[PDB]
């Protein structure tokens, strides 16, 4: 489903809860490295809902896993992420996904 491997540590403490806001900066490519999403490249830390299905599954099982100030490769599986179908013109079907995000902290 989702692989969540640490680069960096977080404070191991404080965890995303359901509903709640997070702030994470992050980079999305294709398994061949390609970029498609960035939020470092829009200069401006990225503010979701965890757990209400506004990012896709990889995401809300995955960033649930991490820690405050943790920095983690996040590797969805199509499944987890635009699945068969893909997303047109930016996500081929049944692409696996490797995010490298950071969580910031919790609001």
């Amino acid at each position: 489903g989702v692989t969540v491997e640490t680069i960096s540590p977080g404070d191991e403490s404080t965890y995303p809860k359901s509903g709640q806001t997070v702030v994470v900066h992050y980079t999305g490519t294709l398994t061949n490295g390609k970029k498609f999403d960035s939020s470092r490249d829009r200069g401006k830390p990225f503010k979701f809902r965890i757990g209400k299905s506004e990012v896709i599954r990889g995401w809300d099982e995955g960033v649930a896993k991490m820690s405050v100030g943790e920095r983690a490769k996040l590797t969805c599986s199509p499944d987890y992420a635009y699945g068969q179908q893909g997303h047109p013109g930016v996500i081929p079907p049944n692409s696996t996904l490797i995010f490298d995000v950071e969580l910031l902290r919790l609001e």
